[PDB]
């Protein structure tokens, strides 16, 4: 039902774009090609930075992060006045006051008065350009370096080309083939090979190539540019072009993208919250619907096909990419399993496809295998989906791929397969200094093995399930009882010298023992057994969330209370956004104090997020917490993917409605919610008293209502019983 | 540690301190020969099962002059507590007239010197062969130390502050190190936006907590200025701590490391004086909290600390009369309190830098 | 270090820098052969007793390409200082026409590379056998470093900023490492309180100090943005430092690590330029503090830095004329100042991100 302010209207694509990371992607959900303004140099992962004041182009991009960087990329830049060819020299001043960034349309007016907006489809885009009067009118096409080509057909108003730039993870025959068409006659044109501007030349191929077109659009008219591309072939690019953007103007493509975003965003309806909260919520949701990208295309017969970034051939079916599972297994894919399961259907398939095409399941992919991060979290995606009834892959084939991922490793890429599997099988842990990041690896492997065991168990293969369950407690092998933290051992069982809870690097990944000690999401109870019981575990958790200490200064009033909290954060005992601790706040649900979960969660949502350009304020938060926020605001979180349960937190809005498959709807209502009322005093699940600290996937899936009475003080009787705790392997 | 019976907890032979402190104050209800026998056995033996009972690592300590680490857990904190206990036993033996035994134990009183690391300026640790442990770090908790780091334990020399200052290079170096423990608020040029800026700056430091009020090894540390020529500093910091880290509410002990174990420290400090070195019947003078305290002692005697000019912004002692006589010492004897009388203080908002800076004014140190 | 005669203090062969910097600016009052002999000897010998006189660890350094630790105290800071001194000697020999000698010393100028730890992206230390020391820590003071940590010493490559960026992966990573040193206030969502929350937040970051103003090896570091494409960052950070860490009062230098040794840094920065690399007669341009400074130079020449619209909210150089001609270089040569004239600046409250971003605009580096 149409509203005055629609879901997409709340999205700020510039959220996370300052203190630079993020670019303001124009796209449709999971679209094969994204578009973005570019302020950084060609080659820089820092494509758009809020504090930059000079624009160089509008990029077709696939970049999942600055570190990973881009591939298959080219840009279009309209210019007024002086012609500049190289990205080093195309620098056009603009102000954010004349910039309007939305997922369905990006629009900007430069200081010289040139106006341009662009909107994207899955694989194409359309620009409108309004040129300042009495100035020369150009469009420059930059096809990047790495060995590219451009062909202009000026009488047809066409430009085509191929871009091959990449940052690895591509087969030998890699290229993106693109095509574009202009609405007005091309008066003059030329090419550039990185060294010389060649007027009148239509065809160019070199390391770095660009082309210019010169127009004479009459006063009052706008130039339209239509473009599309393909990883398969120039023929397929034209197929994409004709299906998605031929004859369209920007308003048409804008309207369709806008509708697509409202459809997908609207699967969760948040109501009763501030505009700021709504903007934060929907902006995080928008970010969550971008990755992995679809990497398939529809052929002349309308059937899905794809260029495999794993073997370089064209196949029938589905493929996705631009994802590190180490990141996305935790909350992004679980969100898909719940609200967008048709995506998980194709993603899980695509994982087996990559395995069939390369010998291994992907872990970090962009486009193909990339050496990045750790773990076998591809397994988590398959298994989490499976236990939720999403079963599009063949069971035996999936199981074989899982086992192999744990029993082999890519010859040169450490992150592909299981780095250190020999040691881990023999010793029960991965040793350090023999293997980099050994302890974090051990912890991740123990979870993956628990996943495979769960998977085999669900198939009836009890022998194989027992083997893997044997490994699920492997986290115990690295717990140092004297100090009460995870640590590391070498291959002979010797603890490493000079224990230091806060020391980064070495056997840990992007963190210290302070963070990694919590990485046992399949067995919180077992972790508490190591620590001495729920009571010591609670004290240890309590210690991570340092409270403000004002001493006797409160006298100066509550102003004293505010400044104190900054500092307590400003030293950061729990680093919000650090992966291995993202679930940690929910752990109180497992050990009898859910009110603490309720309190800390609502504190974090209020204090470390906003919808502005610095929106992820957590020092360790660069936007990877988007899905964590979406779940947390809804009131629950998938602490342990592979177990179809969501731990209960505390909702941010008075109401959320999840529109699920088969006309089912699940409502979390909290009619008395407010900023000072984070606690759940009482709860009814479909009208019945409800004291569990978790919802099962099936309870959400079948539709219904969780009715919460919110309060300003904790209810210390509720959710304190063993029947109330979610799953642990060692229960 | 006893609850009810022997419990394995913490370190030291501080039972010796209770006995010797009481004895040197005229509290003598135990048999002298039996007490000395028990004290000596406490240093020459250890429970087979419970490390904290008797003296853990006594063999090494006798032989090497320190407890080595990694051979013995918490070895440096143990060495410092032992040297103090042996000093207590020396004092006891000496007052009994047993000079040979006293001399044996006085021999060990300076054992704290054996773990001072000159290149770095702090207590550190050595293994059995005498090698300093690698990677010196003053802030490192654990290992050779107990519930603290060298930063705290370096001050654990109550029976010999003068000696500790010799190790550091003199009164002046020691003063500078003490000063660095109480980080002063730095507000840069923001004072421009009001006194409030000043208040926030103080929270931050405390939140910092370079001096961990309630950490046992440094509980007495604020009083060390009395020993090295600058009692106005003791006066300032003491009053600062009383005002800022205490209140009577449910969160009363605000010190991050303070869970209530400082309540005796507060009682003494509010009265104006503190027993830095039990076993020596003296109390180092601080700065009183109240305009007046009256101690009702045995035999109907009363001792009064009056500070009629006291106020929150007047922590300094400008002048003092003891029983009407001009008084410049930075300590009171137990005898002076016991016998009754009055310490009449004139409080001021600025320090008096002429008062209590002479050697005759300083309290006890073994190497004086 | 001389007080009055040789004193054992600090490190380096910066005696060489004085001689060569003066020489390359045309101050030439000493015999050339004698000076070169003195310089070479200073790097090929060491006083028998005083480690700071001559070159401590010269043998290792000539043999290995670096000074090793733990064999030699403060070995890495020494290495970094020796590399710059060797560059200075090369410059000197070269200007005298002794090209073979110049080449010998130019071969040592890049020795800073021998201690760059690529895995970690910082300077570190190795022993005589080429082993990196265990447990890399960017913030660890002492050992191979002097009065600082790798965090500071990593920037001590004044003669070759370009070479430092290449080690780091390019201009972009160096810029990011540099930005990380000047932590910006983070007020999260507390802004509600207004400018007030903003001010306190800044104070707290400083208290923290990723950048230690006054720490010798990073004194020039803010000027490095001039060498890698973003002079507006230099302008911003210099002006911030001048406004926040200085005043004329008794406290004066509020930088925690500033005890007054930053006086000359302030005079130069206030004038608008700074000698990043003595021995190269150039001054990197920052941002002037005043509306006008007139330098009265020898022979009746006068040089004016004019910034008529300078204001506290206007630290940025929007545009510049040198003697009436458009000027985009991020440095002035000594000859340019010596001959007199004027640098006329248009100040602005926003950065001009087009100015001084080209290779022609950058000052000197050994590796350009």
């Amino acid at each position: 039902s149409k509203k005055t302010v629609e879901f997409v209207d709340y999205v700020n694509p510039l959220m996370g774009t300052e203190s630079t990371n993020t670019y303001p992607a124009v796209a449709v959900p999971w679209g094969m090609n994204f578009w973005s303004p570019q302020t950084g140099e060609n080659g820089s992962g820092w494509m758009y930075t809020y504090t930059d004041s000079l624009m160089r182009g509008f990029r077709q991009t696939h970049q999942p992060s600055p570190w990973i960087n881009d591939y298959g990329t080219f840009s279009i830049m309209p210019l007024a006045g002086e012609l500049k060819m190289s990205h080093k020299e195309r620098l056009v001043p603009f102000s954010h006051q004349q910039e309007k960034a939305t997922p369905y349309n990006y629009s900007v007016t430069f200081n010289n008065g040139l106006q341009t907006s662009l909107s994207a489809t899955s694989r194409g885009a359309v620009f409108e350009v309004s040129f300042p009067e009495k100035e020369d009118q150009y469009v420059v096409v930059d096809a990047y370096n790495g060995g590219s080509s451009i062909t202009i057909e000026p009488e047809k108003r066409l430009v085509k080309g191929a871009t091959r730039y990449n940052n690895g993870g591509v087969p030998d025959n890699f290229a993106n083939y693109f095509m574009m068409e202009f609405s007005h006659p091309v008066i003059e044109y030329g090419t550039y090979n990185g060294d010389t501007l060649l007027h009148h030349q239509t065809d160019v191929a070199a390391d770095y190539t660009c082309a210019y077109l010169k127009f004479d659009v009459p006063a009052g008219e706008k130039l339209t540019i239509r473009t599309a591309s393909s990883f398969i072939s120039p023929e397929q690019a034209a197929i994409n072009f004709n299906r998605e953007v031929a004859d369209a103007d920007v308003q048409l493509i804008s309207g369709k993208a806008r509708e697509q975003w409202n459809n997908y965003l609207g699967r969760v309806e948040a109501e009763g919250g501030t505009d700021e909260q709504l903007r934060t919520f929907y902006s995080c949701l928008y970010r969550t619907l971008l990755f992995p990208r679809e990497f398939y295309e529809f052929d002349s017969q309308g059937n899905p096909v794809y260029y495999s970034p794993y073997d370089g051939n064209v196949h029938d079916g589905y493929m996705y990419t631009d994802n590190g599972f180490w990141d996305t297994f935790r909350a992004v894919h679980p969100l898909f399993t719940l609200l967008y399961p048709e995506v998980s259907e194709r993603v899980t398939q695509s994982i087996i496809n990559a395995y069939n095409e390369s010998g291994f399941m992907p872990e970090w992919a962009s486009p193909g295998h990339r050496g990045c991060m750790i773990g076998n979290n591809s397994v988590s995606l398959l298994v989490d989906a499976w236990m939720k009834g999403i079963q599009t892959v063949d069971a035996e084939k999936a199981l074989e791929a899982m086992i192999h991922q744990t029993q082999a490793r890519h010859a040169e890429i450490a992150s592909v397969g299981r780095d250190g599997f020999e040691y881990y099988d023999k010793l029960g842990y991965v040793p350090y200094p023999e293997v980099p990041e050994a302890t974090a690896k051990t912890l991740e492997y123990a979870y993956a093995d628990w996943c495979i065991a769960r998977f085999a168990e669900s198939l009836g293969k009890q022998d194989i399930a027992d083997q893997y369950y044997q490994k699920a407690p492997n986290y115990r092998n690295l717990y140092y009882p004297e100090h009460g933290f995870m640590w590391t051992k070498d291959a002979k069982g010797n603890w490493r010298d000079r224990f230091d809870a806060t020391e980064w690097g070495g056997p840990f990944t992007e963190g210290s023992s302070w963070h990694w000690t919590w990485s046992v999401f399949h067995d919180p109870e077992g972790l508490s057994e190591l620590m001495g019981g729920h009571e010591p575990m609670i004290a240890r958790l309590d210690s991570m969330f340092v409270a403000p200490n004002t001493y006797n200064y409160g006298t100066y009033g509550f102003v004293i209370h505010e400044i104190a909290e900054m500092v307590a954060l400003n030293m950061g005992q729990y680093a919000h956004g650090n992966q291995p601790v993202q679930h940690a706040i929910y752990l109180y649900d497992y050990i009898g104090q859910p009110w603490k979960t309720q309190y800390h969660l609502r504190n974090v949502m209020d204090k470390l997020y906003n919808s502005g350009s610095k929106g992820y304020c957590g020092d360790e938060d660069n936007g990877q917490t988007s899905a964590w926020y979406v779940f947390s605001a809804m009131g629950f979180y998938p602490v342990c993917p592979g177990m179809p349960e969501y731990a209960i937190g505390s909702p941010l809005f008075k109401k959320v409605t999840l529109h699920l498959p088969e006309g089912k709807n699940f409502v979390v209502s909290a009619a008395d919610n407010a900023a000072d009322r984070p606690y759940i005093r009482k709860a009814l699940l479909n009208g019945q008293e409800f004291t569990r600290n978790y919802l099962t996937h099936d309870e959400l899936k079948q539709g219904g209502e969780l009715n919460l009475s919110m309060d300003s003080v904790p209810n210390q009787q509720r959710g304190t019983q063993p029947a109330d705790f979610p799953y642990s392997y060692s229960k």
